[PDB]
C-alpha cells in the first residue's frame, strides 16, 4: 500500500561543517559521499540537525556556522533526490543539547511560540531558512515544552503549517509538498508533559517521529534494554506517569489506559499515542537507535540485565578512562557510554571479549562483557525484523532512526528497514512476536472491536455485565445498573460495534 517513511537523522556538528571534507575522517567521519545513491533510494527523509532558534526568536544556524559552507553541505544532501524523487532533505530545530529544560538556547524556544506575534515571526523565519538553503520540509525537536508552553507550541505549529501549504502551491510543489514533523517523546515522563493535547499536537504534522530509545541509560540505577520493543518481566518497572495528566477522565478510565506500574518499552509509547482520540496510526513514526548505550560495573547472572552499575551520568564525560573496551569511536568522542552499531560490530569482531545476547521477549540484542562486567543495549537486524512487523501491523507510518553515520560502512541497518517493508521476497508472516508484555492500556482512540448483547431497558445489570448500545460495548463499573449506557457515569465505554 502507502510505502513507509524511513527517516534519517544526518547529524554534523558545526565545526565539521566549518571544515568540511569528503577525503579525511578524522576530520568529518561521515561526509554526504558516505550516503550512496543505494542508500538514498532507501531512505524517505533524511533529517539534517542541527538547527537552532537565536535569541531573536528566529529559526537560526549556530551563528559559528560558515554560511558558504553549511550550503555547500545542505547542496550535496539535496542532490541526492536526483536518485529518489520520494526523498526529502528536511532540516531538524532544537535536539538535546539546544532546548532541554537546562539547554544552551532553551529559554528562546520558551518565548518563539509565547505570543501570537512571536509565533508569526518565529513561523516566517522556519519557512524562509527552509527556502533559503532548499530544505523539503521543517522538523522541530525542542525536549520538550512543558505543559503550560504547549498551547503555543501547538499555535507555532499550526502557523508553520499554513505558511508550509502556501509554499507548496506557490512552487508547485504537491507531487512532494513541504512536510512538518516533530520528534516526540518516547517515553511516559516527557510525553505527559504535552499528552492531554497530543491531537492537535498531531492534526498539524505529517510525521509523529517517537523517540522510542534511550529508555534507559546511565541516569537510572539498573541497567536495562534502551528500547524494548515488549516487556520482561524479570526488567525495571515505571510509574505510570500519563495516570496524572489533565485530562478529566474518571478513575475507570485512568486506570484502564495506564496501567501503573508498567514497562518501559516502544510498544508502550506507541499505544499510548493510539489510545487518544484523533490520533491516527499513519501518522506515528518508530524511532530506532542505530547505537547502543555501554555500562559499566554491572553483576552477573543474567547477562548484564537489570543490574546495578557504576556508569557516570555527568556531561561532559568526567574523566578520560575510555572504559569500553574495543570502542575506538569512544576514544574519538571522549565518551565510553554510546558506541555506534558500526563500532559495535567491530567489538564484537574483535578479540575484546564480548558475547551477543538476546532477550526473546524485548527482542532486542545486548552485549555482556563478563571479565570486565560490562552491558550494552542496542537494536541490529534482527530487533528492526520484530519492530519491523510491529510498525506494519499497527499500520503505523514508518520508522524514523539516529543517525546515518551510526550504520555500519554497507549501510546495512538501513537496508535492513528497506528490506522488511518494501522487499517483496522478505516473509514475516511466519515471524514469531514471543510472550514479552505488552501495553494493555485502552483509551477513546483504540476501542477494540467487540460484541455484546443489545442494551434492554428495565434489566438490572451486575458489575461487569456487556452490553451493546448505540455503536459501542459498554461495561458497567457496579450493580445494580438499569441506565442506558451513556446517560450517567456507570457504564464504562469498552468497545465498538
Amino acid at each position: 500500500s502507502t510505502r513507509k517513511a524511513v527517516i534519517g537523522y544526518y547529524f554534523i556538528p558545526t565545526n565539521q561543517i566549518n571544515n568540511y571534507t569528503e577525503t579525511d575522517t578524522s576530520v568529518v567521519p561521515f561526509p554526504v559521499s558516505n550516503i550512496t545513491p543505494a542508500k538514498a533510494k532507501q531512505l524517505t527523509h533524511i533529517n539534517f540537525s542541527f538547527l537552532d532558534i537565536n535569541s531573536n526568536l528566529e529559526c537560526a544556524w549556530d551563528p559559528a556556522t560558515n554560511d558558504a559552507k553549511a550550503r555547500d553541505v545542505v547542496n550535496r544532501l539535496t542532490a541526492l533526490k536526483a536518485h529518489n524523487p520520494s526523498l526529502r532533505i528536511m532540516f531538524s530545530i532544537g535536539g538535546w543539547y539546544y532546548s532541554n529544560d537546562l539547554g544552551v538556547s532553551h529559554a528562546n524556544y520558551v518565548n518563539a511560540v509565547k505570543t501570537p506575534a512571536a509565533r508569526t515571526k518565529f513561523a516566517q523565519s522556519c519557512v524562509r531558512i527552509m527556502k533559503d538553503y532548499g530544505f523539503d520540509g521543517v522538523d522541530i525537536d525542542w525536549e520538550y515544552p512543558q505543559a503550560a508552553e504547549v498551547d503555543g507550541f501547538i499555535a507555532a505549529l499550526q502557523e508553520i503549517r499554513t505558511l508550509l501549504n502556501q509554499q507548496t502551491i506557490a512552487d508547485g510543489r504537491q507531487a512532494l509538498p513541504y512536510q512538518l514533523t516533530i520528534a516526540g517523546a518516547g517515553g511516559a515522563f516527557f510525553l505527559s508533559r504535552y499528552y492531554s493535547k497530543l491531537a492537535q499536537i498531531v492534526a498539524p504534522l505529517d510525521y509523529i517521529n517517537l523517540m522510542t530509545y534511550d529508555l534507559a541509560g546511565p541516569w537510572e540505577k539498573i541497567t536495562n534494554h534502551q528500547a524494548a520493543l515488549f516487556g520482561d518481566a524479570a526488567g525495571p518497572t515505571f510509574y505510570n506517569a500519563l495516570r496524572e495528566a489533565n485530562l478529566g477522565w474518571s478513575w475507570e478510565e485512568l486506570t484502564r489506559a495506564f496501567p501503573s506500574p508498567f514497562s518501559l518499552t516502544v510498544d508502550a509509547a506507541v499505544q499510548q499515542h493510539l489510545m487518544m482520540e484523533g490520533v491516527p496510526s499513519a501518522k506515528i513514526v518508530m524511532g530506532v537507535p542505530f547505537y547502543g548505550r555501554a555500562f559499566k560495573g554491572v553483576s552477573g547472572g543474567n547477562g548484564g540485565q537489570y543490574s546495578s552499575h557504576s556508569t557516570p551520568g555527568e556531561d561532559p564525560y568526567p574523566n578520560a578512562d575510555y572504559w569500553l573496551v574495543g570502542c575506538d569511536e569512544c576514544v574519538r568522542d571522549k565518551d565510553p557510554r554510546i558506541a555506534s552499531y558500526r563500532q559495535l560490530e567491530q567489538m564484537l569482531q574483535g578479540n575484546y571479549g564480548y558475547q551477543r545476547l538476546w532477550n526473546d521477549k524485548t527482542k532486542t540484542p545486548y552485549l555482556y562483557h563478563a571479565q570486565n562486567g560490562l552491558f550494552v543495549t542496542y537494536d541490529d537486524a534482527e530487533s528492526f525484523k520484530y519492530k519491523a512487523k510491529y510498525i506494519k501491523q499497527q499500520q503505523l507510518g514508518g520508522v524514523m532512526f539516529w543517525h546515518l553515520g551510526q550504520d555500519n560502512r554497507n549501510g546495512d541497518l538501513l537496508a535492513a528497514l528497506d528490506r522488511y517493508f518494501n522487499a517483496a521476497d522478505y516473509d514475516d508472516s511466519q515471524l514469531d512476536m514471543g510472550t514479552g508484555l505488552r501495553y494493555t492500556g485502552v483509551g477513546p482512540g483504540n476501542l477494540p472491536i467487540m460484541t455484546a448483547p443489545a442494551y434492554v431497558p428495565g434489566t438490572t445489570y451486575a458489575q461487569g455485565a456487556l452490553v451493546s448500545y448505540q455503536g459501542y460495548v459498554w461495561q458497567t463499573k457496579w450493580g445494580y445498573i438499569t441506565s442506558a449506557p451513556g446517560s450517567d457515569s456507570a457504564w464504562l465505554k469498552v468497545g465498538r460495534l
